């Protein structure tokens, strides 16, 4: 039973990703030596950094042996000439085949794409060669969104992605606890959504800044899974970690959830975070 525990986790450990911002370069470069060659490494799109920050950083991750993910934030831009502009730049500098699309974070669009659907829907990735669009996923639904238009979305955006022949991935919000993405998992396969899952965990962080992206993400905070995580303010430790997450995944994931990996936000630095699924993996036996 240990040697079958420790494969299932293997197999759930395997291939997982991690994200970075074009600030964290010098963090990659100091995590590379303990991160899997081929690693997929998403560049997130925030306002603060130009499109060459962003074309850099994903050239390092290319050059480190890993796999760049430019995200691509569609309220951000103004129109067709302002996404081209990143993705020529992108083009020329990475072998650009792995996007990660979303609506983003405004509250009102910037321009001509309303959200992700928009752009996708648009062709022009498949004008630039992509072969892989990660899109959203929310276990616990959104603040600004319905269950049901979540719902349409990633349908639309699964086959808007089918028609064209882009392979797609679904890349969920983090939570507090495995219930809500064991639950929703099984019902988008039912859905006839099968494209590989990667499940958001937040890596370790401070207590406060945890709480704080999962108040503004909508992320479950009820008192029981305050407790079981360990997202006192009064705590005597100050951080958490996801080993309460990857403890129920594990052994309850199941041939039902189809295609499942596992995705880190490295909320407290990108080298605390793979150090810590080093040191997690070692403990472990695997
Ligand atoms: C894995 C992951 C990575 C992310 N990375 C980034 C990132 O790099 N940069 C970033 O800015 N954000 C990022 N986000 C956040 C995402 O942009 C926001 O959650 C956004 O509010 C919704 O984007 P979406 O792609 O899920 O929405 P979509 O699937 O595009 O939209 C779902 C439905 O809601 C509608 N809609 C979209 N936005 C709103 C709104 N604000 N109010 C009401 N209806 C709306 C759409 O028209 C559609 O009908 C990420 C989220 C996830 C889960």
């Amino acid at each position: 039973t240990a040697t079958l525990d420790k494969a299932a986790l293997s197999r759930l450990f395997t291939d997982y990703s991690l994200e970075i911002t074009p600030k964290d370069v010098e963090a990659l470069e100091n995590a590379a030596h303990m991160i899997p060659p081929g690693t997929l490494i998403s560049v997130t799109f925030l306002p603060g950094a130009e499109y060459e920050d962003r074309a850099r950083a994903a050239k390092r991750i290319q050059e480190l042996g890993f796999r760049p993910v430019p995200h691509l934030s569609a309220r951000r831009l103004i129109d067709e000439a302002d996404l081209r502009t990143y993705l020529d730049m992108l083009k020329g500098v990475i072998d650009l085949k792995h996007v990660f699309v979303i609506a983003g974070d405004p509250n009102e669009p910037l321009g001509i794409y309303e959200d992700a659907l928009a752009l996708i829907d648009s062709g022009i990735l498949k004008e630039y060669g992509i072969e892989h669009c990660g899109i959203s996923g929310y276990p616990e639904g959104h603040p600004d969104i319905t269950d049901e238009k979540l719902a349409k979305a990633m349908h639309d955006k699964v086959a808007s992605l089918k028609r064209q022949g882009i392979d797609y991935s679904i890349m969920t919000q983090f939570g507090f606890d495995a219930e809500p993405v064991l639950e929703w998992l099984k019902q988008i396969r039912s859905e006839g959504i099968d494209g590989p899952v990667r499940i958001g965990l937040a890596g370790p962080a401070s207590i406060k800044t945890l709480l704080r992206f999962a108040a503004r993400c909508g992320v479950g905070t009820s008192a029981k899974v305050v407790k079981k995580y360990g997202l006192s303010i009064t705590s005597l430790i100050g951080s958490a970690g996801p080993d309460p997450v990857i403890e129920d995944l594990t052994p309850v994931l199941g041939p039902e959830h189809g295609q499942v990996h596992l995705h880190f936000y490295p909320f407290g630095g990108l080298v605390k975070t793979n150090e810590w699924i080093v040191n997690f993996k070692g403990k472990q036996g695997i």
